[PDB]
């Protein structure tokens, strides 16, 4: 860059076949979610966040793939929608760029 400080890039394994879904719906349940996810990757574990009295999603939960691969298949695949809610999933990692590369299908 010119003007912006992008920075250094580096990889840290952590997080990687992790996707956190943001925009999900108190409706939305781990069960369905898991299936909704699973149809792009293997799921290995769902988490869904909720209150803390209501119980209730609050809106954002995650995703596990038993390949690292799958989350960026879901990241290409966007936008994203379940459950009659907008979703968005997310890499789990820190905005910037990464020399992954075109590493897709």
């Amino acid at each position: 860059g010119s003007s912006g400080s992008s920075g250094m890039n580096n990889s840290g394994a952590d997080e990687i076949g992790k996707l956190f879904v943001g925009g999900l719906d108190w409706s939305t349940t781990q069960e369905t979610l898991r299936s909704y996810f699973s149809q792009y990757g293997e799921v290995v574990d769902c988490v869904i966040m909720k209150d803390k009295t209501t119980n209730q999603s609050r809106g954002f939960g995650f995703v596990k793939f038993k390949d690292p691969n799958c989350v960026g298949t879901v990241l290409a695949s966007r936008p994203h929608t379940l459950d009659g809610r907008n979703i968005d999933p997310k890499p789990c990692t820190p905005r910037g760029m990464q020399p992954s590369g075109p590493s897709s299908g």
